[PDB]
């Protein structure tokens, strides 16, 4: 009954999971990559 | 503006209706058996 | 830890225990209508 | 190819046939009321 | 029966809508980092 | 029954393909930046 409402909490709160992994995964990427930019504009200027 | 909650309160309440259905029956079928119970009363 | 199994084997608990409600009703019903048929026995 | 319609024509399915199997049950139970009715019937 | 139906197709709705947030997201930072990009190669060149 | 646990299944395995579709559309922009900044990096060094 409310064993049910928690399966239900469960199987959603692990398929959002995943997905921060692979977001948190490519932010991180674009964090990198943003700096590298920054340091690339500042250097030709 | 749902949660797991209010599913659960969807499947809590199908339940219930489901229940009360069935107890309905079975309460006519009691009726059913308290008049033969009077007849058969009747009758010893 | 829980899968989709995880799901159904609480969806197919909370359908038994529900099954289980009604036959226990249904088991108390053909109770009477046993001492009913013993009276009735008893008349003929 | 299955939609939230899919999910929930399953959980009407489910409750369908478990409303069948109570009613079924209960069919039985006024079957045998019906007899013991004739047997009063022919006893009054 | 069908308030069934909805609650899941809110409960999904929502898992969905939050995936597309940070995905709009970042979509628009790499559109702005390829802004750039283009410029520092267009700029060396 | 257990055609309920597979219309679950379903239902929640097209939410993760379609996440999967953007996520992996995404990497892929990425992975193209990251080769046109590394170049970048390069050619002024």
């Amino acid at each position: 009954v409310q064993d049910l409402t928690s399966v239900v909490q469960t199987l959603l709160q692990q398929m959002q999971d995943k997905f921060q992994t692979i977001s948190d995964q490519i932010i991180g990427r674009i964090d990198d990559m943003s700096s590298r930019i920054d340091d690339l504009e500042k250097n030709i200027a």
